């Protein structure tokens, strides 16, 4: 229905605004664009999901998501590949891994916060019935 229509407008404006809030944060400028395939010719071949905060926006604006728990399991992946690739005690791998970890944290405290739980309910009781 319209209703139904507008319940998932809601939600991509709310997505977008959680996204743009990470996105604009200095700690976390490598996770808004995919890796580059020179500096890293590695990376597409050991992560196998590549995750990023623009591929995100590109996903909602896209009607990809029609739940907050489904976005969150696209920022949890952004957080686990960079634990993933970057595993080593080193100051750099450690800096990406505290790095991911606080967007994924970051994303989890706005949603406890600005989320409605009966908006989220909502959201899911819609996709299910489809
Ligand atoms: C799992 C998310 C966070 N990761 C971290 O805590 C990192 C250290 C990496 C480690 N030893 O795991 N932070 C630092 C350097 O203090
Ligand atoms: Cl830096």
């Amino acid at each position: 229905s319209m209703q139904e229509e507008d319940t998932f407008r809601e939600l991509r404006i709310f997505l977008r605004n959680v996204t743009h809030r990470l996105a604009i944060d200095k700690r976390f400028r490598v996770f808004t664009k995919p890796v580059d395939p020179d500096e890293v010719p590695d990376y597409v071949t050991v992560i196998k999901q590549p995750m990023d905060l623009s591929s995100v926006i590109s996903k909602i604006d896209l009607h990809k998501y029609l739940t907050v728990k489904d976005y969150l399991r696209d920022i949890d992946l952004i957080c686990s590949n960079a634990l993933e690739y970057n595993p080593d005690r080193d100051p750099g791998d450690r800096l990406i891994r505290h790095r991911a970890c606080a967007l994924r944290d970051t994303a989890y405290a706005i949603i406890k916060e600005e989320l409605d739980e009966d908006f989220e309910q909502l959201c899911e009781e819609i996709q299910e019935s489809r």
